């Protein structure tokens, strides 16, 4: 299959993302509602249920309306059954319409459907060649209160009907009673509660037990991707370890929620987009997006400086979601900005570097501010606003022209108002140019581009005032971008080189089977590399001009390039595989007496790749914790790390350059075979 089919649950480059509140979006099945004060059909409360369902969905799958608007995936509420009692804040009726709310993640939320609707969802898909992403927060159940059992259904969860414990009364510790988080700090917003749901205690083997089977099950259903709710709110090494467990198992995408305020960059969060085993969110190009675009308090510059910083922090910036909105914020449409800002918006928004998703109802223009009315009905199925028609033309780009899928940014002309860049990959090109400027056009001179010597046409066939152009080499002739313009240029052909798009995923231990993308693999089974290491006959499970399936070799554990050698001729290197060194388990770390001085910070290092093979750099793990579960001068720290495997560690201090080790002899665990561990030791 190509990189470019449905099958393709290990790369999400070449598709569109529809992201749909299930609830608000079409009521196929009736039967199913909710009834009492938890129901609306009017859907004017906007925190009761409107019954939106996956019948629904599938009707619209049926009569092309998806098709017809060029999304190729559907990411939709969290699915399994949520707690079904009403909650009151303040007055106000709240129901779990979003899905978020969970009670068992073994079974399904009935309002949305049954596990035959489910899988007709998924099959329905399937068949018109729509992957189907699923919303999943094992980071917590449902509202709680500890001292009040009567409070929602107290935080309860359940195995598939068997109740495993409750908030009040939690003898075997499966939650975190340490309060609410007031997010002063990453550690804060770990292990303490997010708002008043009831937080999960993955060290707890039980709940790390639950969520491996919960996910499992999901995977066999058909699912062909998760979005992680919450990842900023768990611990890192948790979701590792949890993320090694789904990529042997049945690999699909994966991406997370880590919270961004600003395109400004954030160490915590380039680390985890570097080291968890799955991608995030680009909360960074929404802000620039929305700045430059929305709300003119930034300009083309911003936005050109955007896509420079995330691409050299992120390892793989391919793999991040972008968007212009979604249902934690306001809705990019307001009063103020107008239908052409939005549009112009979604054009750069699709033709960047990621995996662009669209919150539903943007090409209908639905407004709505905050938490829920930017959660409104879908009141439209018109296939004829403007906003429907760029999306139309420009998605379906990203399956035939792979420099819009997997090529690299770069700026080609720029102002204040202006932004002409380039997409490449191969002998691909594609060219965008956007003048957000409503009232007045701007003369271009001087551009120059790869495009090849010939006349292009405005892709977007000039719905959004795109013109055509003439290039001569690169270099375009002078010619006249008018006022909130927009224009797409663009160049195919066939690859002769064995060329690498895309790996995925890209983390995993020996034995799994990871997919390359690209072009010019030729048809002809050669060899891939890992590293030096060079992976030939029967461990290639698969070779075909654009998508490899290939065995990750029994080499030691550690950090990779890899390399396609087709024909005799070498590919481009991917960077940053990371080859752990078998299945994991998380072992919490403690370490007493570790005091330290003002503004040094505590690691820890060990013998296994996991544990950063006795380096100090960016590879040791930490700095550890010494707040929430253990206090100063006890530090702790989550770390996946090797099952049924001896290890050896040392914690470290460093503030600036200076690392004072510990004295004596290593430390050792030999770690569980399965599930979690907690180790404590004292500084030496
Ligand atoms: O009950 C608190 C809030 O829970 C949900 O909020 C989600 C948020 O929408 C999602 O993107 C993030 O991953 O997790 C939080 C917590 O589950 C509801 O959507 C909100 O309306 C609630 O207020
Ligand atoms: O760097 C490889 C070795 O790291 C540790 O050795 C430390 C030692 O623990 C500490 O007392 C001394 O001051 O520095 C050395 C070197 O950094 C491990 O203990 C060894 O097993 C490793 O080989
Ligand atoms: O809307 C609720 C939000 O609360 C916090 O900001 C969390 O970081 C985020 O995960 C969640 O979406
Ligand atoms: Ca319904
Ligand atoms: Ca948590």
């Amino acid at each position: 299959d190509p990189d470019t089919a449905v099958t393709n649950k290990q790369s999400f480059s070449t598709d569109v993302i529809y992201q749909v509140f299930t609830d608000r979006f079409l009521d196929g099945n009736p039967s199913n509602n909710p009834t009492g004060a938890a129901y609306d059909a009017t859907c004017s409360n906007l925190k009761l249920y409107c019954g939106g369902d996956w019948q629904g969905l599938i009707n619209k799958i049926n009569d092309n309306y998806f098709s017809d608007l060029g999304v190729t995936a559907l990411w939709i509420s969290q699915p399994v059954e949520n707690i079904f009692a009403t909650i009151n804040y303040s007055g106000v009726t709240n129901t779990a319409y979003h899905g978020y709310w969970a009670r068992d993640f073994k079974k399904t939320n009935p309002y949305f459907g049954t596990m035959a609707d489910f899988q007709n969802l998924i099959t329905t898909a399937h068949a018109k060649g729509i992957k189907i992403v699923i919303d999943f927060a094992p980071n917590h159940t449902s509202p709680a209160m500890e001292t009040d059992t009567s409070f929602a259904e107290n935080g309860r969860l359940y195995d598939n009907g068997t109740l495993v414990g409750g908030y009040t009364n939690d003898t075997n510790g499966y939650f975190h009673h340490n309060g609410g988080s007031d997010f002063s700090s990453l550690e804060n917003g770990i292990y303490k509660n997010l708002y008043d749901l009831a937080d999960f205690n993955h060290n707890n083997a039980t709940i790390d037990k639950y969520f491996k089977d919960a996910i499992k099950l999901w995977l066999d259903m058909g699912v062909d991707g998760i979005r992680v709710a919450a990842v900023k709110h768990m611990p890192l090494g948790w979701q590792k370890s949890w993320m090694s467990s789904i990529y042997a198992h049945k690999p699909v995408f994966t991406f997370g929620e880590w919270f961004l305020g600003s395109a400004a960059s954030d160490a915590d969060n380039t680390d985890f987009a570097n080291k968890s085993g799955m991608s995030l969110l680009d909360f960074r190009f929404n802000s620039a997006v929305r700045n430059v675009f929305r709300d003119n308090t930034s300009n083309m510059y911003a936005l050109d400086s955007m896509i420079n910083s995330t691409a050299t922090d992120y390892n793989q910036v391919n793999d991040q979601v972008t968007f212009i909105d979604n249902h934690d914020m306001d809705r990019f449409k307001t009063s103020a900005v107008n239908n052409r800002r939005l549009e112009q918006a979604l054009a750069f928004t699709l033709t960047s570097r990621g995996v662009p998703a669209i919150y539903y109802g943007t090409e209908q223009y639905l407004t709505g501010n905050g938490d829920p009315d930017n959660r409104a009905k879908m009141p439209s199925f018109s296939k004829s606003t403007t906003a429907f028609n760029v999306i139309s033309k420009l998605a379906p780009l990203r399956k035939s022209n792979p420099a819009i899928a997997y090529g690299s940014t770069q700026q080609r002309w720029i102002n204040n108002d202006v932004y002409v860049y380039e997409r490449k990959f191969g002998k691909s090109v594609a060219v965008v140019a956007v003048n957000r400027n409503l009232s007045t056009s701007a003369s271009i001179t001087g551009l120059s581009t790869s495009l090849p010597t010939g006349s292009y046409t405005d892709v977007l066939g000039g719905v959004l005032n795109g013109n055509n152009i003439t290039s001569t080499n690169g270099s375009i002739n002078n010619f006249t971008l008018a006022a909130g313009a927009t224009a797409v240029w663009q160049y195919t052909t066939a690859e002769t080189t064995p060329t690498i798009g895309h790996v995925g995923p890209v983390m995993g231990k020996p034995g799994n089977v990871v997919t390359i993308d690209g072009r010019g693999f030729g048809s002809t089974k050669g060899t891939v590399y890992f590293g030096t290491t060079a992976v030939t006959g029967a461990a290639i499970t698969s070779w075909e001009d654009t998508q490899i399936k290939v065995t990750i070799p029994s080499v030691a554990a550690g950090n990779y390039a890899v390399k396609v050698a087709a024909s005799g001729v070498n590919s481009n290197a991917y960077n940053n595989f990371t080859i752990l060194t078998g299945d994991q388990v998380t072992v919490r770390f403690v370490v007493n007496n570790a005091s330290t001085t003002l503004g040094q910070n505590l690691y820890l290092t060990g013998n296994v790749a996991e544990l950063g093979n006795w380096s100090t750099g960016s590879t040791a793990i930490g700095p550890a914790f010494n707040q929430v579960i253990h206090q100063y001068p006890t530090w702790y720290y989550d770390v996946s790390v090797p099952a049924g495997k001896q290890l050896e560690f040392k914690f470290f201090k460093k503030n600036g350059s200076t690392i004072t080790w510990e004295s004596g002899s290593n430390h050792t665990f030999t770690t569980p075979a399965s599930g979690t561990a907690t180790v404590t030791v004292n500084w030496q």
